[PDB]
């Protein structure tokens, strides 16, 4: 919470050689290792060491119980896919604080429901947040971050779904940064760069990285070269997962599938860091179905929804 030297042992000599670390928030020094920390200039171990445990307890990070447990899940918001029937396989919407997974074949429809989110961020109504865990001001001029890896993005799109949403489209493209991305090199660290954004005066509270295995799986060919992509794709994924929860935004992948009829591609590492995982497939004309096949406490579901000019419908 941008005021460090409210942190006790944290003058203001060392908030400055913290700041330029890029530490500018509570939560990043308490999660942080004493090795990160002494990476900078003049701050020594046993600093370091005390500024982590100042922090961990400063943001109360501790054994929790009863309704703490509850109030801890109120922290969660989520944002409405512009389906009812999707929304509600998901309980309500798709989650900040986690990642969740478009995989599907072609023109399945997973680059429409990236395009439809950053619409939808820029609706407060499409938001849905208990004020009993998340300050309003937590929401305010709320901005996306689309990492384009393919080259798909469409500012045309973004526009006509704005407009099929009764908002105006040069306002959601104002509010969503895009960056393009051509190999897995630029990918991850975009992502890790998006840091930036946000103590540049940004609120990003959606992430969005379409397509997240494309890259790697060009990259890395050869069987004998599986350890060497899982490797990667798990530090990009613990990146993605940390982001998510230390400034309570939401986490959007896209993925493509391969034969055995198919399944997402990125290995385990993909499997085990995204918390929700979908196939979509499609069905008769604009019909598509999304399947919801794995997440920690929603049971498998289906949601049938439409791709139209407006942008995902019913
Ligand atoms: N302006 C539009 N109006 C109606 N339908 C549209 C429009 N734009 C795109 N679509 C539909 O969206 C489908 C493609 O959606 P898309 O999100 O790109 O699929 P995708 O799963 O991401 N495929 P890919 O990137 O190859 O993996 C099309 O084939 C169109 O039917
Ligand atoms: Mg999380
Ligand atoms: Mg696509």
């Amino acid at each position: 919470a941008d005021v460090l030297t409210e942190l006790p042992g944290v003058g203001p000599s060392t908030a400055d050689k913290l700041i330029e670390g890029g530490y500018l928030d509570f939560m990043k020094i308490a999660t942080a290792t004493i090795g990160e920390l002494t990476d900078i200039e003049g701050i020594s171990e046993k600093a370091a060491a005390k500024m982590i445990m100042a922090a961990r307890d400063l943001c109360d990070l501790g054994f929790k119980s009863g309704v703490e447990l509850l109030k801890q899940r109120q922290s969660v918001w989520r944002l409405s896919t512009g389906s009812t029937e999707l929304d509600t396989v998901l309980a309500g919407g798709i989650e900040s604080q986690s990642v969740t997974e478009f995989a599907g074949m072609f023109g399945s429809g997973k680059t429409q429901i990236m395009h439809q989110t950053c619409v939808n961020l820029q609706m407060r109504e499409k938001i849905f947040a208990d004020l009993e865990g998340v300050v309003e001001e937590e929401l305010e001029a709320p901005k996306a971050v689309y990492i384009d890896t393919e080259g798909t993005f469409r500012p045309e799109r973004v526009v006509q779904m704005a407009e099929g949403a009764g908002i105006d489209g040069q306002t959601v493209l104002d509010n969503t940064f895009v960056a393009r991305a051509y190999n897995s090199d630029m990918q991850m660290l975009f992502a890790e760069k998006i840091e930036d954004l946000i103590k540049g005066g940004n609120n990003i509270k959606l992430v969005i990285i379409d397509s997240l295995t494309s890259t790697f799986r060009n990259e890395f060919t050869g069987r004998g070269k599986l350890a060497e992509r899982q490797q990667k794709l798990g530090r990009h994924m613990a990146t993605l997962n940390k982001l998510a929860d230390l400034y309570n935004c939401i986490v959007l992948v896209t993925n493509q599938v391969a034969a055995k009829a198919e399944q997402a591609i990125g290995g385990h590492v993909v499997g085990h860091a995204a918390t929700f995982r979908f196939f979509l497939r499609k069905s008769k004309g604009d019909k598509r179905v999304a399947k919801l096949y794995d997440s920690p406490h929603l049971p498998d579901s289906e949601a049938v929804f439409r791709i139209t000019e407006k942008g995902i419908q019913d």
